């Protein structure tokens, strides 16, 4: 019902909104490598890993048929950032950030849309 090039561009700039965000963003535009930040846990803590650049790269080729897909993928990202980081650290801070943000854009997109 949805036409995958109308979706793309009806959502792909509430993600290029959360890639704006600087310094916020950063921890979040590439999977987390678990070695190189040396939190060895992660994955045991984080079963569904997710970030921006894998919703971008489903948003990019078509493997959201509906709004609800990206939305349920772009709140798996923050609340694994909330499960894992203490309440009071950067990555939970720079979280909520990228959550207000978010919210803020997809309500009217999800509004246009369905
Ligand atoms: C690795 C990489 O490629 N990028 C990168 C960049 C920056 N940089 C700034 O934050 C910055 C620089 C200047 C001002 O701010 C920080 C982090 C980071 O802290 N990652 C994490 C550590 C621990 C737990 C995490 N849990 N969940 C997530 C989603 C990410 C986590 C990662």
């Amino acid at each position: 019902i949805f036409k995958p090039e109308e979706l793309r561009q009806a959502l792909m700039p509430t993600l290029e909104a959360l890639y704006r965000q600087d310094p916020e963003s950063l921890p979040f535009r590439q999977p987390v490598d678990p070695q190189l930040l040396g939190i060895p846990d992660y994955f045991d803590i984080v079963k569904n890993p997710m970030d921006l650049s894998t919703i971008k790269r489903k948003l990019d080729t078509g493997q959201y048929q509906e709004p609800w897909q990206y939305v349920d993928d772009v709140w798996l990202m923050f609340n694994n950032a909330w499960l894992y980081n203490r309440k009071t650290s950067r990555v939970y801070k720079f979280c909520s950030k990228l959550a207000e943000v978010f919210e803020q854009e997809i309500d009217p997109v999800m509004q246009s849309l369905g």
